[PDB]
């Protein structure tokens, strides 16, 4: 089908839990061979889950905070395999008023959210250019469009990956590489645990989401498959928000 | 299926040619019963094509420039059927320097591009609210985001339908009606024949499109099906550009 | 100075009260001769206020709901005077759930908010093109970017004037006519009386505005003068939001 | 005066040439005491120009590529003065296809364009919060909104500073610190010399600019003064494009 990922090989970062894990499973169900990339061996679980369900997968363990090491691993893979799809999902958020953010903490967020996404995009994207086709989907955020509260480095980094998306689409679309972003709204995962623990804040958020409910990681799967599939072949340099109407509120 | 329209009934306006015709066909292939709505009997041919192609379709003939008439037809269809999906595709464009635009010509563009989309959205949308479920997809444009040249009324109308998309999503998402837009880039259709008449203007446009080619109507089908399907159930109030990277250039 | 409007003649619509009245006064203080355009004779008051303060002004009474009449008046003026600046401020908002909006009420909002702005822009803009310079500033809205609640026609119309702004800037910037928009956030005026009367809604809004306070009409003056002045001579087709940070929240 | 900077102290980075130099001068003319911050002693010349031009200015020499050093300098200046305005203008650009971009070159761009703006904003901003008042204006770019060509790191960095602008505005507006950005279009400066080296590339750009001309650094001054003045006191979290209509084309 036009929505099929049969015959593709997809790398999905931060595949150990949350949105990444759901996308890894979803891609496998869609027919892709999945490289689940994670920071710890716990991603081997996911690879096993996929296998035990009839799917095709394997684990990659490499800490994206280590850019040099990440680049080595990605280049190895890009050369060793025909990777058709990259999903830049790994990300971290640090909540603290701007005045209190140390340079170290600012850089830590930017390293994983932006720099690593760049390193992987460059590595796998360069091989995609050589094969005449590929897709790269980066997980963005509501904070790719808005400032939020107490997450300045996060907001900067999430705006940044949208710039990276547009730049790479501009340069690479004509050579068969489709680069886009998927911006989740408010999703029930570990990254929002502290947020949801604040009853008042969580109620404020919920009241504002037009759909009236937070997302599950599964809500991100349909759109992630779409963006990696033939069905999105003329879609380039876009950010598709999956946010229950948040950006319209 | 996550991307299936099996069991749905869809109304597609401007279904007689170009983008609407392609969407009508694609929706039928995805399992929808299609009500092909057009201004002339030409749309009966489309329903017939879909028919002996193995699909399910009927034709609706009604001039969207007649809003009172359009409302009557939409309301009756909404009351005698269960219409799950509406695609607002009918649109016209008038090219002329803004200084030369008569009020009548301004009005003619807004009536079809904006007012008619409103009347149909209100009519089918009201019934969707009662059924607890539905999707509305409006065909926007690059000129929903930029000014272009010699198309002031068109740009105004295409920004306006994005505003409408956002307003209805904000109001209706929480009641199960998913309202979104699809913004085509430059597409080979009767609507751009006058534009492409000038080979130099055409090539100038192509040079600017990152993908290096104009779209065909078929390029709009995958995204149109996605936005009407279960895979997009948390997508609300969004404008998905299908534009070969234009907006990123 | 670069921020001076000395020697200019400015038309300001909806100048009888609120944002328009404050802009009329502000422009006069900046040195412009002001044509205060209103729906009723109450705008003669404003013209008198300006005069009694040492400024230069006069009243224009013409109901913008009457497009034909508006066009006659604007064309008369455009030919009779050297109008350097037009501020399209007149506007109406009608709050009601979308399902309940009649076609008549939809059209009423679009007529004043969009059609009239177009008629005046075309009339005065055409004369500006002939004189080799001019500015047009249209009052937009937060609902030029977002859907809001219970104001679908308003949102459509306010998105639309942003399209009109971009289109006219695209066509006319090179011939000396600077066309831009000013998008107010939440302002204490008659148009928000019903909103502010709802204690809970008003508190919701206030909590969301980062600056922590609603705007006064006076908050719009500095930006309106800026956009009409030599200081903004390379600013074209932009929407400057004056919103206390609303769009960043 | 609504547009006066009389009695203010302003720090302008990259003040040695181009846009920064022009802003330094314009701020001085508007009555500000200017701290012209540059990487080399060249900026002492600027302070001297301002001086015998009748203005008030000092020079600060500090390489923004050295973030630990930049932080020390900014913190000391913030503690020993009352700095009312910060203009983050220092920026660099590196042109090269993304496939050819080394991690070091990527980092060099982000360090100056993003990280340094962060360090200074945090340093001066913290003191502004304590004084209950301040303005921060960051120089963004067209590539804060589009991908451009052969400038992936630059586009990422310029989107990022918009994210930062929005985050700080969201957090700080309610405490009297107005944080905004100014996005120049194509400007005749050393930063675009390599671009303009090719007369055909230059003319191609000009053809696309609605205003029909590239900007000069002086085109940025009026908007820069506006954003730092009382006239913009309700403007928060905004990016004002000064681009001859580029973004509308
Ligand atoms: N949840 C939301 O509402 C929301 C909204 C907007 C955007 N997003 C984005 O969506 C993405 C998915 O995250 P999530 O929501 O699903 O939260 P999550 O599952 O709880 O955590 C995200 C994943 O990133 C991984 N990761 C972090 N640093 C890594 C590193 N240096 N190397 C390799 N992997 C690393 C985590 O693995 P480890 O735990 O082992 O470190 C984890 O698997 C993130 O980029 C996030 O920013 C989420
Ligand atoms: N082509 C592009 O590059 C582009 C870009 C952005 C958006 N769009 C939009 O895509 C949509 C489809 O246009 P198209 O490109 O596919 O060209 P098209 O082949 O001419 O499609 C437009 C259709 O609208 C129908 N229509 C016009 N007025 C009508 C009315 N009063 N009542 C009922 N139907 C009416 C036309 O039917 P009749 O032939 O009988 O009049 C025609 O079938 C439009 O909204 C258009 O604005 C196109
Ligand atoms: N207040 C906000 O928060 C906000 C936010 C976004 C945008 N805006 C826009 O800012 C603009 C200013 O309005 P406002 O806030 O200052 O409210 P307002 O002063 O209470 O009312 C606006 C003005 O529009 C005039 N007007 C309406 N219809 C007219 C017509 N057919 N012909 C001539 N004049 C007409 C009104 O005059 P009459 O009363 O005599 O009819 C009135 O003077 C509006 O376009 C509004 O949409 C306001
Ligand atoms: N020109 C355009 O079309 C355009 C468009 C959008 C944005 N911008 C932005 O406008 C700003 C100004 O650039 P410009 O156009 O005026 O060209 P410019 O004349 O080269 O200005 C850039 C300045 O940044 C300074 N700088 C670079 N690295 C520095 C460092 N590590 N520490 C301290 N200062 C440093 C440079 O000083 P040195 O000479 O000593 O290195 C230079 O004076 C930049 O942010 C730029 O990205 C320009």
């Amino acid at each position: 089908g036009p929505f099929s990922l049969a015959g593709r090989t997809a790398v999905v970062t931060g595949a150990g839990s949350g949105i990444g894990r759901a996308i890894a499973h979803g891609y496998a169900r869609a027919g892709a061979h999945v490289l689940a990339w994670g920071r710890t061996d716990g991603v081997k679980e996911v690879a096993d889950e996929i296998a035990d369900g009839g799917g095709s997968a394997e684990a990659v363990v490499a800490d994206l905070a280590d850019l040099e090491g990440a680049a080595n691993v990605a280049e190895e893979l890009a050369a060793t395999r025909r990777v058709d799809v990259l999903v830049n999902n790994a990300g971290i958020i640090a909540r603290a008023p701007a005045e209190e953010v140390s340079l170290g903490r600012w850089r830590e967020v930017l390293t994983v959210n932006l720099d690593a996404a760049w390193v992987l995009s460059r590595s796998f994207g360069t091989a995609m250019l050589a094969h005449g086709s590929g897709r790269i989907v980066t997980i963005a955020s509501m904070l790719s469009f808005q400032g939020g509260r107490n997450v300045a480095a996060y907001a900067a980094s999430k705006h940044a990956v949208v710039g990276l998306t547009r730049a790479l689409a501009s340069e690479w679309a004509g050579r068969g590489v489709g680069v886009n972003a998927l911006a989740p709204g408010y999703v029930v995962t570990a990254n929002t645990a502290a947020l949801r623990a604040d009853d008042e804040r969580a109620a404020e958020i919920t009241a504002r989401i037009p759909a009236g409910r937070w997302a599950t990681p599964e809500d991100m799967v349909g759109p992630a498959v779409f963006l990696a599939s033939d069905a999105a072949s003329y879609v380039h340099g876009q950010v598709l928000a999956v946010d229950g109407g948040w950006l319209a509120s």
